[PDB]
């Protein structure tokens, strides 16, 4: 842990966290539908359809022990609502031990396997519930079908959501979660691995939330040694002596301009058998990306967003944890993060300026706004001198993703058919939407520079996401190699909030591979 | 059927040349087995060295020629390497004490050569082509490859050979000498030899189409679009018609026929049909985007990067099918019907203009909240997929300049697919493949469709706050498919070739493939 | 001939006034030599002060009056200074025990005073003319100028002095000028040359001030037809049979969206004499620069001026009447305009269109705005087939004139030597400055068109007053040419009107 | 090489003491190429003394007099062959 340098001393010297939350006190328990609902404590939800019929009317088909409830459930009643996906209806009322209860639904809609997106809507208008009730329990019914994996990500989407960041804020929740679902025995088993993929999630969301004042390269590396301190992993933690002497000229000059010394991240887990595959997990660590001399002040940059920037590092971290919360066998994973900060200042790197890579090769900036691949270069050539099986690094890189697949798929690039298809099989089962994007090599000709080696960035082809790809490329010789675009869906900016996305993502690829 | 004009200098016609040089070519496909003969014009030999890159030069083929054999000699070539697009000029005296003119392209160190590499060697030839009055020209094959890229070999070079002079007045070329003979030696030439005419006609459709985007607004209109399209069918033999104004009202087109509203050229949708005499199996309607000229429309293209002088391409989806429908025309496949749509019409600024805000109603009784006038291909192909499916087809695939979009995402050389069946999507990847037209898959996301959500209309045209428009626009199109396997191509970023500063007539090999492959 | 309205409020001509109260003042040039006479009117001394910087005003003339002249003693005018701009009023009785005005405008410390001194000179007299009710003006040339930069004095005098209030909806003018100086007798032919230029210029500025609305290309050309008839010039209005007919298809592209139909000029002054030089001088003439479908909407293009864009047409016009009413010998000038309307339109031509010029060259418009250059086209080459010795064109071109050479100096490009000495000359003489600048033949690449014989702009350079130059080259084919890009200096931006630039140059050259 | 007109063929003056070259550089092989400013042709062949020799030319366009800005686009099309041959020497001969 090294000291956080301060300009006043109301600069914060640390990344305030939150390890024990009120998610890890719910008691959940999952039933069998079958065997009929009870209602006696807190709100009961139910989820239901109408297969066909869009927007059509409630209907509960549950038998519910409780004769108050079940007049208030039967047809003639909930046929005056409809099951328009997202809307919802609950009422208080006296059951039969003269309690009070409140029950009520969640649209599903007409469709009878929803989405990921579609569960995610649901989810959110159950939390609205939750958001405007002083309950003790919650008790949802599932008369919808779905599968292991969506049922985990329902609870993992609802643990998430539901949970609330107060860190910054100065100037109750549910003790107990109950399911009715048809095989319950089956899916029980989802139900601590929704705990562990939520938290892993929500630790990220609180790095990425976190502003760049907090959030910085010395308060962030001290905050991923003291998660490798409560997991058991190995750490190191590499300054700019030692980042000298491995001559990581692009990734260092990056941080020329900041006041805070660039910090290297890397956290070990290795299993406690024979070890068969090694995998190193790269993300993008910028605290705060004001773009340089190139500075965003062009209109749409979101310049105030930019502590972000680090979205990639986080997910990295918040898959160390699930990982060594979960102890996966036979493998040894590496997760690294070459972190700094992209400022303005007489120590700033300038456009134009030509760098060396700890590869040797020399780079031409076009862009000091195009940090992220030159901090990504020198850690992609650190991954693969560890000899590893896989490199997969995740990154908010390009802006242009919000025009390519927009703010709900991430983006997957690669030099290996093989290990994209474990990506976009990573994808599915942690519900985590991902695309394949290709590698045009026929832009790769546009990276020539006139001087240096190579180019930072293209003059002229627009492919941008794709161009930074052939750059990250040029630095992976012979080892199987996948790149994640996070740029477009980190943010959620209709909710104000990060999603903590690539973590569970991340985490299939590590348990499943 | 006759075209408006404001003053009398103003064309009543596209000028479309059909007879090209190329089809004066007289080609000859020889066995390599048997030797090289070196006589006329020049003779150029295709190499490789696999393995070692920028590798030396060595001549495998069997010389008929002494002198020739000698000269190319492994002694002699050694002091040039393989590196691919590389070429030099060789002059000798054969055996007869005559002169004659070999070289040689490189085509780099790797077997298998891509789409790109191959185009990369073609374009290294045709520079030798140009500046350089030569009678015949014959190419030595010392590379491997298969039927497929042998004929996008010829097409790519009779496309890159050709040279549209058709608005040429006083700068026309005085050296403009095209060869009258083609040889190829090659290996197997006897499994070669139908690819020949096949690339010629493939040349031709891709060159129509090229023809006719390249051709100026003024020129291109939504009267004399049709009206070639008229007769291309005549020559061709097949089913024409051409739907006006009046037909369009009856069938209640008003999508379609809003946007060309504001335009002195009347809105003309182009229907040909070609019919196989054979059982038919595969019903398909190819739909192409067909605006003469995009203004914007109230919604101005002013804004820095909107290309406003380029938007006379913006019919390039209808030049594709119009170029297939001379390609599956000409080849007569069977057991297959295929209709070639395209609503054409031109949009402009005007009195008569719809404006941002109206809310209109399409064929299908959809009614749509126009938020953007600079939208209108997805309006115009909304009007076309309804009249599509009404024809009670198995396929409905479209192929439209539609977003700006593609070229942030998939650049300038593969164009984006989307559709809603699975099998469709791959038959075009995989026609994609076999006519070496790049394209890749991309994904209708359907959490986007709420963005759609009109307050007062069904529908919106436009998204107000997603930036995916490739994504959004396809969310839209999807909404006039009812129960038809459909399928979308995006080529608003691989339509145009920046840097040769003309078409590619991208779609029209690829849609053709598709057809012949189906 | 008629023009046509959209409703009947629309104007159907451009108000003219020919006979203005300058024409009114009666003027008259007396020698120094003698004393300067005073009681009447207001008169004002204009004196300098070499060597001095703000140095003590000195008058030196005879005063024939013997209050006027202990009044205007050295010791009473030492508290005063002769720095440039400088005015004052003195009040004082005469001989005749009459109340007079008396003044001073200072010429600064410069023992000879250039142009936009002079014009600062006269603006600061001009002031004192605006504010009070005279009747008569007398001022004494205290300072040495020559009949060039005295004709230049009145001239801007004049014009300055001049109000257009043609628009008004919701006065006194002098009746007499009086001037002293020394050697009156060359100085006297000057006056009736400072009235005759002034007109030229001021219907110009008349033409140019207009508004769209009021002037279009019909009513221009009608406004033209009127000008040859009160004055004596051959006249033909062509029309758009005869454009089409001429296959002025450049010419007739840009005014396809118009609702004017397009007019070109031709007034032709034919000396009495055996001819010598003959001369065609053409003027850009978009009675309105929308900049078609390309539209004037970025931030800086000034939309809102685009009413001068025949600023050019205005200043041959202006031209015409010069000459025309000085009747020059051993010389025949055609005045030559290709008038119409740059709007937006169905019937506009587009972005990307290839058209036809009429020497057979074909044209890809890569930008609508730039329809100046494609009506010059046309124009340059019927000037051609005229037969002529030189050919002018003078138009608003190219915006970045304002980064070139600015407010100030108009920029002039040709194909010969001997045609830009003569304008340059011309510069010198009528005071309207103009400098050189250079056909940079290695641009010439950029306007390489595809699919057309040339492109109409550069996609790559950024010197557009060269690169406009170079596509007008390619319609002269061997005739001494020049061209004249006045966008820059045409409107006067601080006085809020035009300046008529180019009338006296060009008269100057035809003299 | 010039042409005093436009894009015309190109003809070599000189006398060049090879007989084999001189076949080459003969006016009906070499009127198959046209003078456009910047053009060039090059091709090997073997002289007299069976010696591997590369000749070509550069078109200078039509105008007798070429200005700095010709002579660069000259310059450049000689440049391109120079980076694009492994030679020992280059000669220039200037008509
Ligand atoms: C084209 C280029 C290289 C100038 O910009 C980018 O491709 N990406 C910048 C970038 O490199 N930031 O470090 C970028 C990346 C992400 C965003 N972004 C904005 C919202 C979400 N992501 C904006 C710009
Ligand atoms: C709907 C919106 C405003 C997001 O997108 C567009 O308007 N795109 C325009 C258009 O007119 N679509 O019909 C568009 C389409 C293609 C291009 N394009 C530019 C080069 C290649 N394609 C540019 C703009
Ligand atoms: C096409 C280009 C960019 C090379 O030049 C112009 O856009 N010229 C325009 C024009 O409309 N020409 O017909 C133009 C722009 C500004 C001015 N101008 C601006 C202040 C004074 N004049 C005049 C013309
Ligand atoms: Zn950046
Ligand atoms: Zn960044
Ligand atoms: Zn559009
Ligand atoms: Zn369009
Ligand atoms: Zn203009
Ligand atoms: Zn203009």
């Amino acid at each position: 842990a090294s000291e956080v340098p301060q300009v006043v001393s109301l600069d914060p010297t640390s990344i305030p966290i939150e390890y024990n939350t009120p998610i890890h006190d719910i008691k959940v328990q999952v039933y069998d539908i079958k065997g009929g609902c009870n209602v006696e404590e807190g709100l009961t939800i139910f989820l239901v359809n109408n297969p066909g019929k869009e927007n059509g009317p409630v209907k509960i088909s549950s038998k519910v022990n409780d004769k108050q409830v079940s007049e208030f459930l039967k047809d003639e009643n909930m046929e005056k609502f409809n099951v328009k996906l997202g809307t919802s209806k609950h009422f208080y009322m006296f059951n039969d031990n003269k309690n009070s209860v409140a029950v009520g639904y969640v649209g599903c809609g007409s469709v009878a396997d929803l989405s990921e997106a579609d569960m995610k809507r649901v989810v959110l208008s159950l939390v609205t519930m939750l958001h405007d009730n002083k309950l003790s329990k919650l008790t949802v019914v599932f008369e919808i079908n779905v599968d292991k994996n969506l049922f985990r990500f329902f609870l993992e989407t609802l643990f998430y959501e539901y949970m609330t960041d107060e860190r910054f804020k100065s100037t109750e929740y549910i003790k107990h979660l109950g399911v009715y679902i048809n095989n319950a025995d089956t899916y029980k088993e989802e139900v601590e691995k929704a705990r562990v993929y939520y938290f892993g999630t929500y630790y990220a969301s609180q790095l990425i939330a976190a502003p760049s004042n907090y959030c910085n390269p010395v308060s962030l590396s001290n905050a991923a040694v003291e998660l490798a301190q409560k997991l058991n992993l190995e750490y190191k933690i590499l300054g700019v002596k030692e980042l000298e002497e491995l001559k990581m000229g692009a990734y260092l000059s990056v941080g020329k301009g900041s006041m805070y010394p660039n910090k290297f991240i890397h956290l070990t887990y290795k299993s406690k058998g024979d070890v068969k595959k090694k995998i190193a997990l790269v993300g993008k660590g910028i605290t705060f990306d004001s773009g340089g001399y190139n500075l965003k002040a062009a209109p749409g940059s979101m310049i105030d967003l930019m502590k972000f920037d680090m979205s990639g590092c986080a997910a990295v971290l918040g898959c160390a944890y699930c990982v060594g919360t979960l102890k996966p066998e036979n493998v040894e994973i590496h997760f690294l993060s070459a972190v700094c900060e992209n400022m303005v200042s007489k120590n700033s790197y300038r456009p134009g300026d030509i760098i060396t890579a700890s590869n040797g090769k020399t780079i031409e900036v076009g862009n000091t706004d195009a940090e992220g691949r030159l901090t990504l270069a020198d850690a992609l050539v650190y991954a693969e001198k560890l000899g590893v099986d896989y490199i997969v690094d995740i990154a908010t890189l390009t802006g242009a993703m919000l025009y390519s697949l927009g703010t709900s798929y991430a983006g997957v690039f690669g030099n290996n058919e093989e290990l994209i298809n474990k990506i976009l099989q990573s994808s599915k089962t942690s519900n985590e939407p991902v695309w394949w994007l290709p590698i045009i090599n026929e832009y790769r000709a546009t990276l020539n520079s006139k001087y240096a080696d190579i180019n930072q960035i293209s003059s002229s082809v627009k492919a941008s996401s794709i161009v930074a790809s052939l750059f990250l490329k040029e630095f992976v010789q012979n080892t199987a190699w996948a790149h994640i675009d996070i740029a477009g869906v980190s943010w959620n900016f209709k909710a104000r909030k990060p999603k903590g996305f690539g973590v569970r993502l991340l985490t299939e690829f590590v348990l499943n591979d």
